């Protein structure tokens, strides 16, 4: 019986190195591998790939969900490095933590335009 | 210390219901939740979300990686339901299993255009 061990979302970016810097230097992920065309970052038990695209519209419409034990704690860690002005599409921003039927969560929009959601998980 | 438990890729599609049918009825995933705008499927320990997009170019440029214990076994299970003519972009297709420095893998292009890779994992 085939077992499904994990899934790796692929974020997209016109400028991969700049986006990798954000995830690593600002959000605290570690660089796994990569170059300007395809890179990978990781933190804890999860990994994320970042692929180069020639179309900004693709990056602005790419998203991913990540399950963490404590969304609030993570939000607090980043509150000092990321703008809380989500409406300000001028750059990366983070939303407030909110309650949903599925638990607390918040989202981060990286410099490339990807929207990544962080939700409470088990 | 915040723990990262899992990641959920988000596939995109102009026709979400048609894509969900493919993942569930053809690839054997189970329907978690959803409607025509946003749905979720799952198999084993992993989940995938499918979001509606108005731009086909986004779907054709969306991808994801999934780690499984045995790529060949999975490929064999699907060899009877999916076309092995990847070049035939007329519809869903699957590539042969190939060897990479990171192990054996293959890819599937679903009806919506997303490209999902299945690689050997631990």
């Amino acid at each position: 019986m085939v077992k499904f061990l994990g899934a790796v979302p692929v974020l997209t970016a016109v400028d991969v190195p700049a986006n990798v810097s954000f995830w690593v230097d600002t959000l605290g992920f570690e660089k796994d591998f990569g170059d300007r065309d395809f890179a990978g970052v990781r933190r804890g038990d999860i990994r994320l790939h970042i692929s180069r695209t020639e179309h900004q519209i693709v990056a602005d419409n790419t998203s991913a969900w990540i399950e963490v034990t404590d969304p609030d704690a993570l939000h607090e860690e980043w509150a000092r490095a990321v703008s809380t002005d989500y409406a300000d599409t001028s750059g990366p921003a983070m939303t407030p933590v909110g309650e949903s039927p599925a638990g607390r969560e918040f989202a981060v929009r990286d410099p490339a335009g990807n929207c990544v959601h962080f939700t409470a998980g088990e």
